[PDB]
DNA sequence: CGGCTGTCATTC
DNA sequence: CGTTGAATGACAGCCGC
């Protein structure tokens, strides 16, 4: 029927308890929460290291203690020295969000989180909650929690079904379910030669993902609306510049009005269908078919751009700039990362207009450094590439490249026209995007049309280039094969992805995992180099500068009862490093980013780190030797 | 009436 | 039928009780 504890009586019982608990080193936790939404209304906290049997920390209901016990809670929550044990909750990033912001408890020690390991397993599943894991993991305790009706966050998130039931009941339920659990979890990526590899790599990751999370990223409205009447200017510019030619009744905005002149006096269709045929049209006529290039642009520019970013974002008291706070997400099919509230990873990239007198803007340039800061990001100048050139082992790729500067020059200068260099960035991306969608497969006849020729032609260059480089094809095809007789496949550290279309009768899920096979295998093992050299830069960053670690732990300052010095994680363009850092430290910060990206681990070539600098988000590059 | 599948904008 | 991969958000249809 019932085993809980309340852990107050006088004092013996919950000095029993902690003298228990500071001896333990496998343990979970839980918390729970009531109303008011940040937040710093919490119930308590709750603990279970196993067995029914659970232990709550509240803030029947006796006393002696009130400051005591928050302070007996962090002295067992932290790794005094060599003293190691590791701590378990459903999900990760949002508890130790609250335990920082809501009561300033920075916990420090090794870290477990469950929902990450059950996705180390299935990159491909949906978002596990807890009543799917009990189900799929601990099914003799698991009627219980059907009394509840909560999964898709923890137990203090549920708080609206479980209010029902709400209180420590909620906290020790999740963490007794959550440590039984991931007691099982643990020894099923043990039971492959995944924990080193868990342990020691992908939750750190969470753990940095954290504290940028924490750390937000600098915003500066003067900017966003300077830019802003920017755009409202070309907007209606634009819809003159247009109905200069004729105008009926018009506004861009619709796109059934849009048939009317459209359809009527130009008459070239190859609802209708809008974008890409316009584009075709882009090319050669100028009579506005780019018109509609930049005005379609323009609103993708602001709607879902400006809207939520002059929305969602928020202030840092602490620092007297507003700041706006993305989400870890990962989950990713291949192990990549990405960020939900917005998603700052899509924003748009810098671009050209006209009103001799030009113009260009930047959506970004509106992120800004703190006062005293400036921007570090670290790129790894083409890094896939490098990494499909250590698989396939082309010696011919191998040459070209730890020679080649950005081949995409070299690619460019011996294409649409033979320059050897000034080649404009534009062209440099789309002979990026081009060949990238090459590699791992584009299809013949549409890069016929990215390049805008013919079929066969194109076709005739593709076999080209398994002509130029064969350890390729090789490569490629061998681990299609492997695909086949395994059904799945393994990035370098172990970790592993299950592509179950890839023997499907049908050809079209065949062909789609046939490619999803490679970049899988390419774009995760990516992500991983990019995740380690994160956990690196950010462990040594740690304890190499003594300040203190992010944003969130000045908050914890105030709970807990200056200068600015530091630089803090920001954001990952999945090969970009994202940094704001002081200006002070930069240049140690830059050799340290420069250090642990390049010392990741080392392989059949030396990975080039360009690193821009600069202030805002647009920017100069260069360091010397 | 909510899950499910797809076009259509942007990234890397 | 659908032949670059990984993403985020909208939006629109389609089932199917
Ligand atoms: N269109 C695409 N399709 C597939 N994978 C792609 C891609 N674009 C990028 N990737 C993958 C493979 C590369 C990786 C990041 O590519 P960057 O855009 O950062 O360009 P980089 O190659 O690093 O050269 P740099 O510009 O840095 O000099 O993402
Ligand atoms: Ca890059």
């Amino acid at each position: 029927s019932l085993s809980i504890i309340d852990v107050a009586s006088d004092q013996n019982l919950f000095q029993t308890f902690i003298k228990e608990w500071r001896c333990k080193k496998r343990f979970s936790i839980s918390l729970a929460c009531e109303k008011i939404r940040d937040d710093t209304l919490v119930v308590g906290l709750a603990v279970c290291w196993g067995g029914r049997d659970a232990y709550y920390f509240s803030l029947l209901d006796p006393s002696l203690t009130l400051k005591d016990r928050m302070w007996y809670l962090q002295s067992c929550l932290r790794k005094e020295s060599d003293k190691e044990c590791s701590v378990v909750i459903y999900d990760f990033i949002q508890s130790y969000k609250i335990l920082l912001l809501s009561c300033g408890i920075s916990l420090e020690q090794s870290y477990e989180d469950p929902k990450v390991a059950c996705w180390l397993l299935d990159p491909d599943s949906q978002e596990p909650t807890l009543h799917s894991i009990v189900t799929s993991f601990l099914p003799h305790e698991l009627p219980l929690l059907e009394g509840m009706e909560t999964s898709q966050g923890i137990q203090s998130l549920g708080l609206n079904a479980g209010s029902e039931h709400s209180g420590r009941y909620r906290a020790s339920v999740e963490s007794i379910l959550i440590f039984n659990s991931m007691n099982q979890l643990n020894s099923l990526l043990q039971k492959e030669n995944l924990q080193d590899v868990f342990r020691k790599v992908e939750m750190p990751s969470q753990y940095c993902l954290a504290l940028l999370e924490l750390n937000g990223i600098g915003f500066s409205t003067a900017e966003c609306e300077s830019q802003k009447h920017i755009m409202q200017a070309k907007l209606d510019a634009i819809e003159t510049q247009a109905y200069q030619l004729a105008g009926h009744s018009f506004s861009f905005t619709s796109s059934d009005d849009i048939a009317e002149v459209l359809f009527l006096e130009l008459k070239l269709p190859p609802q209708f269908s809008t974008s890409k045929d316009v584009l075709n049209k882009l090319k050669a006529l100028h009579p506005l078919p780019g018109l509609i290039l930049e005005w379609r642009r323009i609103t993708n520019a602001i709607t879902k751009v400006v809207f939520p970013l002059q929305r969602e974002k928020c202030l840092n008291p602490f620092l007297g700039m507003e700041r706006i706070y993305p989400v870890s997400q990962s989950h990713t099919a291949t192990g990549r990362i990405t960020f939900t509230e917005p998603n700052i990873q899509n924003v748009p990239r810098d671009f050209e207009i006209k009103m001799g007198m030009p113009f260009s803007i930047s959506m970004r340039h509106a992120f800004v450094p703190f006062p005293g800061g400036s921007i570090l990001a670290a790129d790894y100048s083409q890094l896939e590439l490098r990494i499909l050139a250590h698989l396939s082992h082309d010696r011919r790729l191998i040459q070209v490249l730890n020679t080649g500067a950005d081949v995409f020059r070299s690619i460019a200068a011996e294409w649409k026209m033979i320059e050897p260099e000034s080649v404009g960035d534009d062209l440099r991306q789309q002979a990026k995007q081009i060949c990238y969608g090459i590699i791992y497969g584009m299809g013949a006849k549409s890069l016929g049309e990215q390049m805008g020729i013919k079929e066969n032609d194109a076709a005739c260059y593709i076999d080209s280039f398994k002509s130029r480089y064969t350890g390729i094809n090789q490569f490629m095809t061998e681990t299609v094969k492997n695909c086949k007789r395994d059904g799945f496949v393994q990035t370098i550290l172990g970790r592993r992805r299950y592509l179950p279309g890839i023997k499907d009768n049908n050809p079209y899920r065949k062909a789609h995992a046939e490619r999803q096979a490679i970049n899988t295998i390419v774009q995760g093992s990516a992500a991983d180099i990019v995740k380690i050299a994160t956990v690196n830069i950010q462990k040594q960053l740690e304890t190499f500068h003594s300040t203190f670690k992010s944003h969130g732990h000045r908050e914890g300052m105030l709970q807990s009862d200056c200068p600015i010095r530091g630089g803090f994680f920001i954001l990952q363009l999945h090969d970009e490093l994202l940094y704001e850092v002081a200006e002070e430290d930069v240049v140690q910060v830059a050799q340290i980013v420069k250090n642990e990206m390049e010392s990741a681990v080392k392989l059949s070539v030396k990975l080039k780190v360009k690193v821009k600098i600069g202030a805002s988000w647009g920017e100069l590059k260069d360091f010397d030797v």
